[PDB]
């Protein structure tokens, strides 16, 4: 069967630990994809803030109302950042916490394969081996007695089957009733021996479980501490990408609400009419000579 | 000088009108631009949390911790889906608003140009045009006075070099000291001309500033409603790009660390223990005849 104490049926708890450090990999793999994500959207938003400040600063608006609409665009520069920080912390803290936990987690062997991984393995062979030796022998002695069992069953079926013919002197009789005594004791004495192997497995189940567990807890215990260590990562990550907790974020867009709201008509208009318009000085004409 | 009050300076007024339709044109595509920022973050999110929910499902990783690391992904679905609706926002609200507004405000004509600008242009000319005309007479007036001045210091000049002259003549000199006084009440003339074209002039300045400010007050106000209009967009889309209100954003991150917590080592380890390890069940070897 499939049953983790048939013999080499360690094997899936063994693999998991090879899964493990690849698993390291695509969490690593996976925040640095968003991470890159995070910077273009930084970039694309630096460029079209830098892009459109300068259309505006060169175009005819001016006045109260040209400095309110630059603060949109100090609005993208200060988002750029903020995403950029986001990366930063992605990479630069999270990235590089997995990276050193997997460097002491897993040590990769010469010959390819982490020592990890080895250590399990021969350490679920070492508590097996006594087990599976003994198995043999109970496998080997279960052979004899089914052997005996139908030797012994063959000599009864030929005793019986000698009963028909007439010319049956004594000889005939004593020698198949011998025969079948013979393969009477043949039968006991392989059901002992079978029964005897049977017995000192018993007796070495409880050692064999002992050990298996005690090698098998190992392997828990190194699991619970990538578990517990990709729940810490990713409890770190939700921080680094929460902006809605820092007050910097928010002060974005209540400064961007002060700027925009600085924008006085009142005042361009005034500019206009005072240094383009009729509140202009002239000169009307004079006499002269 | 540049001053408003000179012929055609009212220029600057008149282009300002134009300046306007182009500025909005300017605004909407500054708006429509970020938007294409927002949908492209939106996109890009929503393909690394397809590709990773897609990855982390087909690999080794199982239990609570996977659908804690799964709740990743679906924090950048929901990032995505917020800030489409920024993108929708920006360009069915604020950028519409703003086409809308500039369809109603200008409107162009078949020669080329807007309605608005001709309006403007022709009611300056219409309140100049009758001070100019007042304006080029005292010109002419004045070059007249001017002309009558040098005419004048000729004949004085050229009366006083005849009394250096042995050769005089009574007849000569009444010719000449009559000359004198031709020119002397051709002066007095041109004075008189030259100073009522200045007082028609400075009877029509009233007027003239009056039709002037009339025209100018229209283009300010046209002005203001660009002006007002332009706060009252950008007030409208500092509001749609700001998450920090929306108590959905917040959510998110709640939601993510609540999902994440779920994540339990025990309940995991007991399950590779039943179906995978000591805890499975085991047909031990017994005793079997035949």
């Amino acid at each position: 069967s499939d049953s983790f104490w048939e013999v080499g049926n360690y094997k899936r708890t063994v693999k998991r630990i090879d899964d493990g450090h690849r698993l390291c990999n695509d969490l690593m793999n996976c925040i640095h994809e968003r991470a890159r994500i995070e910077k273009v959207y930084a970039q694309q938003l630096t460029e079209w803030a830098k892009r459109w400040k300068q259309l505006v600063e060169k175009g005819p608006q001016y006045g109260t109302v040209e400095r309110a609409w630059c603060a949109f665009m100090s609005e993208a520069e200060k988002v750029s950042e903020l995403h950029l920080e986001v990366k930063g912390s992605l990479m630069n803290e999270d990235f590089e916490k997995i990276k050193n936990w997997q460097k002491e987690a897993f040590h990769k062997q010469m010959m390819g394969g982490f020592k990890e991984t080895k250590e399990a393995e021969d350490g679920f062979r070492k508590a097996q081996k006594p087990w599976a030796k003994k198995l043999k022998e109970v496998e080997a002695a279960k052979k004899a007695y089914h052997a005996a069992c139908k030797e012994e069953k063959l000599a009864i079926s030929r005793e019986t089957n000698s009963k028909a013919d007439p010319a049956l002197n004594p000889e005939q009789l004593k020698k198949l009733q011998d025969k079948v005594e013979r393969s009477k004791q043949d039968v006991l004495k392989t059901k002992a021996k079978y029964e005897k192997s049977l017995k000192e497995l018993d007796n070495a189940t409880p050692q064999y479980m002992e050990n298996m567990e005690q090698v098998f807890e190992q392997c828990q215990q190194f699991e619970e501490k990538r578990l517990r260590f990709f729940r810490e990562v990713l409890l770190e990550v939700q921080k680094h990408l929460d902006l809605s907790n820092v007050a910097s974020y928010k002060n974005i867009y209540r400064e961007l609400e002060q700027n925009i709201k600085t924008a006085d008509a009142v005042e361009d208009l005034r500019w206009f009419r005072a240094n383009q318009g009729p509140g202009m000085s002239m000169n009307w004409p004079q006499f002269e000579d």
